[PDB]
């Protein structure tokens, strides 16, 4: 296998089916990445999350960085050796992790410096640091350094924050590039930025694409904007990236925001404890209707979960706070997922998504 | 299957090994049974639990009782269905835990009446109740409900607790064979007492024996007298219960303490966290020295975590309080004590077990 090959199988609308081509393997997309967190998927082997038909797992660099530790996890012969997950890996820069966990934080034209919400000790991040640490990670997909906007955020702000996150995405550009090993083996995808504004995402694609990205993220939603914001900013932005790379919707999505997304051009979404996701929309399984419901989580959902206990059983566990609780409520939810990406992939190949997209939501919010 | 035999292949001084056949499945003897609390073994499917090589499970009837309660279980179509485990289960009756976790507990010669410790809610157990609690379950093998005695104890108290039993005893195994599908579908073990005294130990065998069960515990050790004064217990003890039936050591036991009581004539045991188990004796993984050690918990144990993930990957796992920390290193020790049962069951099959024993001990206390 390439380095790095993405191919459209096929389309309809703004939406694209297809594959990404790595050396560790073939991610089909639209994709879901379950995330791992400190080089683990919550409650789960990674033999597991092959199983639900994940291709490819999140890393959060923020919490490897603190625990084990960059050096050591390379050590230690990289993330992958580490957790036992032997498929392509993409790793956030910790960027957006140092702004909502961590303390004393100090930003600067240079970098960002904090200190760990776990032991208060002082680290630093900087483009070059972070591409470096998702190097020593043994990412193969590296996510450019940027600084996020908060939302709100005025014109100005986001001018300004997204001006710093196209500098720093030369500066990630230029570092990925001088690392010869990771320059051959992986791939570096830039981030669009500036809010909820048309002009400052045009300037943000139009920058990114000047750089050369393997891939293009639309950052800085799901901060609280609302799924309408979301799809207005999406319906101006994703045309302005590269059509023919792609394009990856950061944070949590629910199963309907994967939908419209979809529907406007992402190809890739990942997304990190009672509810359980049905085609009949999501049910809290901790509510005492499920005390004696003999059914699976869902009628249809093919995942093993579903195959072997009911609801009863889940909400006894969930009740009780047991371990076994959350490891089966979070196969089924990433299985879950799963199959949604699957079924979208299928309605695109067969010019049914539009339709797929429709009874989808008047099942899931009857 | 027959409804329940036991039948001994082998012996070696007191040391059996053999099998009891029961309608779910075979046990191999010498046994070692995982702990289900309130229907889960803590982190793992059942299948895992069988992998490990676990031919039978314990269910705790006082955490089941209160959640999610026997009649709702039996609606539910029994503990099996409902937990997911096929194979046989032995169910305590409640009484220890009642004795050791309930509040504002009130004894009788009737029973005993209490709080639950979780939601303060009164509840009752007499050995009619405990047993129909069992029957509600669909327990395999059903323990007779007694009254247990503290140590230290006084020789009056602890032949007026012994007394009590076996009256129990008797009002167990009434109620057991009044109710036809229990009769004919699962078994009775009655439980010594007589705390550390051998002319009391003696009069609850022979009064066991009077009544008849299918299976003998030595109850009341494992409770603070020491690995020492409960070998010397054993070895006056066992000897005194029938011996073409099993023998059930109740309580943790640590590896050394199952070798030294098979020695002295013990068929089955239970026992429900940084500590792993290896031939070189336990470690805690939280140690510093683990963090970047690459060999397995056990250089060789065959289990499944043993074959994929580092000392390094677990240590950091426990350290940072995540849940696939505590399923690796339970899988781990669960198999672990499955793999010392084979090699006790294999050592007594070809008549070195003594030399096992020697072998074992040297090295795990080296
Ligand atoms: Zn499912
Ligand atoms: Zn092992």
């Amino acid at each position: 296998r390439p380095r790095f090959s993405f191919s459209i199988a096929a389309r309809e609308g703004k939406a694209r089916t297809g594959t990404i081509e790595m050396k560790r393997g073939v991610i089909r997309t639209p994709a879901f990445m379950p995330v791992g967190t400190a080089a683990t998927v919550k409650a789960l082997k990674p033999e597991t999350v092959r199983a639900t038909g994940a291709d490819i797992i999140l890393g959060n660099t923020y919490h490897l960085m603190l625990r084990p530790g960059a050096e050591r996890i390379a050590k230690l012969g990289g993330l992958h050796s580490f957790m036992g997950w032997d498929r392509p890996i993409l790793t956030d820069s910790g960027g957006y992790q140092v702004m909502s966990l961590s303390s004393l934080t100090k930003q600067s034209e240079e970098g960002v410096t904090f200190k760990s919400h776990l032991d208060g000790s002082r680290h630093m991040l900087s483009p070059e640091r972070s591409i470096e640490i998702q190097h020593l990670l043994g990412s193969d997909i590296v996510m450019a350094f940027d600084e996020c906007t908060p939302y709100p955020a005025t014109p100005s702000r986001a001018a300004s924050s997204m001006e710093r996150s196209m500098r720093w995405a030369k500066r990630s550009r230029d570092a990925f590039d001088s690392r010869k090993e990771q320059a051959e083996n992986a791939a570096l995808f830039g981030i669009q930025q500036g809010s909820v504004f048309e002009n400052l995402r045009q300037q943000s694609a139009d920058a990114l694409a000047e750089i050369g990205f393997d891939g293009y993220a639309v950052g800085g939603l799901a901060v609280g904007e609302g799924q309408d914001e979301m799809f207005r900013v999406l319906d101006f932005s994703v045309p302005m990236l590269p059509d023919d790379k792609p394009h990856y919707l950061m944070g949590c999505g629910k199963p309907d925001d994967i939908v419209g997304a979809v529907e406007r051009g992402i190809d890739m979404f990942d997304c990190v404890n009672g509810q359980a996701f049905t085609w009949d929309g999501p049910i809290n399984i901790r509510n005492a209707r499920f005390s004696e419901d003999l059914k699976p989580l869902d009628s249809e959902c093919h995942c093993a979960v579903c195959q072997k206990w009911s609801r009863a059983y889940i909400h006894h566990l969930i009740r009780a706070g047991e371990i076994l609780g959350a490891m089966l409520m979070t196969e089924h939810n990433i299985a879950f997922y799963q199959q949604l990406m699957q079924k979208i992939r299928d309605s695109i190949s067969e010019g049914r998504f539009s339709q797929f997209a429709q009874d989808f939501r008047a099942r899931y919010f009857a």
